[PDB]
């Protein structure tokens, strides 16, 4: 059979639960992550977002 | 005197050297940072950038 899986991009340990969008230096990225890893990414960026300013 | 300073947004303590653009969950941000803190931010994102895909 042909099996198609949405795999977690960060640790590859299991399936992803969501696709998270983020950005750096004018480049936009997407990443498929478990709920746990999406939570880690959001946590890593939390204080930076709090210190930054919204722009278009 | 009117004193003007470009202040690091993250630590409020150092002089800012550059503005970094970044984004999370569909919102885009700018932040003025010392060279050291800009490197810290880019470092925090390094593992995620490497694992993710453009657009």
């Amino acid at each position: 059979k042909v099996t198609v899986t949405l795999v977690d991009d960060f640790d590859g340990s299991g399936a992803a639960d969501e696709t998270v969008e983020f950005g750096l230096d004018g480049v936009t990225y997407e990443i498929d992550l478990s709920t746990k890893n999406a939570t880690k990414l959001r946590g890593d960026l939390k204080q930076w977002v709090a210190a930054g300013r919204r722009v278009g």
